[PDB]
């Protein structure tokens, strides 16, 4: 009657032939766990990687975290805790304030209480946690090369569920990036303690996500389907509008705290899961989630993007036009390195790539068109693969350009995406120039070499 707990969402045990392929798996149980966002898989009973580390020798460096529901927090980009101090200060934190030993507070109330506490004014809960990716100071938790390795290990060292391979997994069309874009393709690490919680959120490019729990207490999760984000956006836009404001990088994005019975009241679908130690999360493209830790745990978790997503990669970067926010990479710079390797692809993948080359063809002709016509006639090739990225944003709406772009002799160094040519300067249009990556003539045969490929 305080709270009510949304439905569960779907929880998968895969047998061993099952679990053998991580792509072919995702892709049989997409057509249920995209109707709710988040799922939940259960490994093989077998299927037990080692953890293994030293609490005394991993540290980092703690970030602090206010709970208040609707309050404003910003996406994560001093002070030291080892693995044993943090561990030891987050037992007791939990143990105190229900007075209890921590394995017997029920996770009931532990949910209960958290979204009592962030809603109560009155009640000022600062609590500390960890989030960064891979280092020296602090490493993956499954097994990597270097140190010798036991025969275990080494079993789990080429795993696919090993989320250290998903980076450079074929099946991944973000392995082929060559920009090294390290906070999306390399693994965060997450060190929980209770109430710790990460705010409502979908991942950059509207990519998949998979979350690993290593070991620990459990971590409640809250997640809603792809199809209803944008239902989301406007209950969040109405009773916290701050969170709106344009942002002025995409270090400064603003996510915040909000009971999922508030979403349910107004029609948005949303689905729960406790995840335990040994299990995953797989979070499904554009589908919101947001979630905290019963206790202290370790949890690790990656980006990743299969052949279904790449029509959405597309719209995605259209709908960050629309709002004027910065992209992580270049979805059609991506497009065109596939194609350029085109001998060496994964015919399924060969095949969808082709697809969306030739939406991408087609929309640049017909913007290339409508540029002449406005009155831009000269023209240059121009590689945009070298510019650093904040070298090649569109000055109005911030796109990464690729194809193409209009620059001015009047504003050294400033592009325009071909939808805002007016957006310049004042000079007229025969002073500008358009440059471009390619010619129509050489991008035909690229998908044409992906067409031969594919058969
Ligand atoms: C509070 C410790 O972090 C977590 O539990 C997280 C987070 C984040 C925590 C802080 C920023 S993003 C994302 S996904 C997951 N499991
Ligand atoms: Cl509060
Ligand atoms: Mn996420
Ligand atoms: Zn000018
Ligand atoms: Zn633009």
């Amino acid at each position: 009657s305080m709270f009510l707990p949304p439905p569960e969402c779907p929880v998968f045990e895969p047998s061993w032939e099952e679990f053998a392929d991580p792509f072919a798996f995702i892709h049989k149980i997409r057509p249920i766990a995209e109707q709710t966002g988040i799922c939940k898989v259960r490994p093989p009973p077998d299927w037990q990687p080692p953890f293994a580390c030293d609490v005394d020798k991993l540290h980092f460096t703690p970030r602090i975290q206010r709970l208040n529901e609707l309050e404003a927090q910003t996406r994560v980009k001093a002070r030291d805790y080892t693995l044993r101090t943090f561990g030891e200060m987050a037992d007791a934190f939990k143990s105190d304030y229900f007075n209890m030993p921590v394995h017997m507070v029920p996770t009931e109330l532990v949910e209960k209480e958290f979204w009592r506490l962030v809603s109560t004014i009155e009640e000022d809960v600062t609590v500390e946690y960890g989030a960064d990716i891979a280092s020296k100071e602090f490493g993956s938790g499954f097994p990597v090369r270097d140190i010798k390795l036991s025969p275990e290990e080494e079993e789990y060292l080429d795993s696919g569920w090993n989320l250290n391979n998903m980076p450079v997994m074929e099946q991944s069309v973000l392995a082929h990036i060559t920009a090294d874009i390290c906070g999306m393709k390399l693994p965060w690490l997450y060190v929980g303690m209770c109430f710790s919680s990460f705010c409502w959120h979908i991942e950059d490019h509207w990519s998949y996500s998979i979350n690993y729990l290593h070991w620990g207490e459990p971590k409640t999760w809250y997640g809603v389907p792809g199809y209803a984000a944008e239902q989301l956006e406007n209950v969040m836009k109405k009773l916290a509008p701050e969170l709106f404001v344009s942002q002025p990088d995409l270090l400064h994005q603003l996510v915040t705290i909000m009971n999922p019975n508030t979403l349910m009241t107004h029609e948005v679908p949303v689905y729960r899961t406790n995840q335990c130690a040994g299990e995953f999360v797989i979070t499904f493209p554009r589908a919101y989630h947001s979630g905290f830790n019963q206790g202290f745990n370790f949890a690790e978790a990656v980006n990743f993007c299969t052949v279904d997503w790449l029509p959405l990669g597309r719209q995605c970067v259209e709908h960050y036009r629309l709002l004027h926010r910065y992209c992580v990479f270049s979805h059609d710079e991506m497009i065109c390195k596939m194609a350029s390797k085109a001998d060496v692809l994964d015919v399924v993948v060969a095949s969808t790539v082709q697809k969306d080359m030739a939406i991408m063809i087609e929309d640049e002709k017909a913007l290339r068109e409508t540029v002449r016509k406005l009155g831009v006639i000269d023209s240059e090739r121009m590689d945009f693969e070298l510019l650093p990225d904040d070298e090649r944003q569109c000055v109005k709406c911030k796109t990464t350009c690729f194809m193409s772009a209009i620059s001015c002799s009047c504003k050294p160094g400033l592009l325009v995406c071909l939808h805002h040519v007016k957006e310049l300067c004042s000079c007229p249009p025969y002073k500008y120039k358009l440059r471009y990556r390619y010619t129509l003539d050489d991008l035909y045969p690229m998908m044409n070499a992906l067409k031969l490929r594919a058969e």
